[PDB]
């Protein structure tokens, strides 16, 4: 089997991407944030505290003839941006782009933090990291990809995120028309539960390539590119007027600037992030200070190849017995 679904930016900055997901019988369609940095499929629901729902579409398990309460199971998750959610668990039928999994754990939110309430465009998350990170207790549950894998034509999914435009998540096949050149594959460590890999270096603009190992995760659920402070300082030094602002919480730059590109290494291959991809617009409405798309990871504990990097590539998440990541230009 295969599946194919369009993913759409939630706003003009590509702050996140939503993908329609069918849950239950008859289908209830929710727009979920596909997140290769976490491993829970959770949704706004009929159980979510009413004051914490503000425009989202909700899953109502009592209206699904295939929903079953997973007795005694709860979940609770906190994300790197400080947001959180928690609740109980159903199993139900879940379909993505024509690909159907029966018995998928659908984690129903009883509580969500304010940043989720405040984003009316995201109805939940669909995690695509390794199932060892799944938060369901006392019986950990499998991701949608893990449940589907055995049925897929090939044990892979691919992320093709658009810049200011829709893109595609495919399951079970590699669309050879969606990228240029060849796909370069690179080793993955699953030891932290993430799609963790080592980039071979970077360049700023037309600068020379610096060979240096950068361990990080491929994370579709993170907007920006988080890299070591040395690297980030080298990038923003090429932008007149750019500075790290403690009050804003990162590097800002004059909105009148033209940003240089940023290249990262995948083995001997190179992925080029155009400068425009690194502009996240005014820090506040009407400001001439703009927020940078490349930020320091020093306060995280891990480097994060978020959407800013991944949208410049066609990315293969290869879930073979020994997982690997593949990157192509497009």
């Amino acid at each position: 089997s295969t599946g194919s679904a369009t993913t759409t930016p939630i706003d003009s900055l590509d702050d996140a991407y939503i993908t329609p997901v069918q849950i239950g019988t008859p289908a209830q369609t929710l727009n979920l944030d596909f997140d290769t940095g976490s491993s829970d499929l959770w949704v706004f629901s009929s159980e979510t505290t009413a004051s914490e729902v503000d425009g989202q579409t909700i899953y109502t398990p009592s209206k699904s003839t295939t929903a079953k309460l997973l007795s005694g199971a709860t979940w609770s998750i906190s994300y790197g941006d400080g947001s959180s959610s928690s609740g109980d668990v159903y199993t139900d039928t879940v379909s993505v782009g024509g690909l159907t999994v029966t018995g998928q754990a659908v984690e129903s939110a009883k509580k969500v933090s304010s940043s989720f309430t405040e984003d009316s465009t995201i109805d939940g998350l669909l995690g695509l990291a390794f199932s060892t990170l799944n938060t369901v207790s006392p019986t950990q549950q499998k991701t949608f990809f893990d449940n589907a894998k055995a049925s897929l034509d090939s044990p892979v999914f691919t992320a093709d995120l658009g810049y200011h435009a829709p893109g595609t998540y495919n399951f079970g096949f590699i669309d050879t028309t969606a990228y240029t050149g060849s796909i370069t594959y690179t080793a993955v460590s699953t030891k932290q539960g993430f799609w963790e890999w080592t980039s071979t270096g970077y360049a700023v603009g037309s600068g020379t390539f610096k060979s240096t190992s950068i361990d990080g995760i491929a994370d579709t659920g993170t907007t920006l590119l988080y890299l070591p402070a040395t690297v980030v300082s080298a990038y923003w030094a090429q932008v007149s007027g750019a500075k790290s602002s403690s009050s804003v919480g990162g590097y800002v730059f004059p909105c009148s600037a033209t940003l240089p590109s940023f290249t990262f290494g995948v083995g001997s291959a190179r992925i080029v992030i155009p400068g425009d991809y690194i502009d996240f617009g005014p820090i506040s409405t009407g400001s001439s200070s703009c927020f940078g798309g490349i930020q320091s990871s020093a306060g995280i504990g891990i480097n994060i190849f978020g959407d800013v990097a991944l949208k410049a590539a066609f990315v293969v998440f290869n879930g073979a017995t020994t997982p690997t990541l593949g990157f192509a230009s497009k």
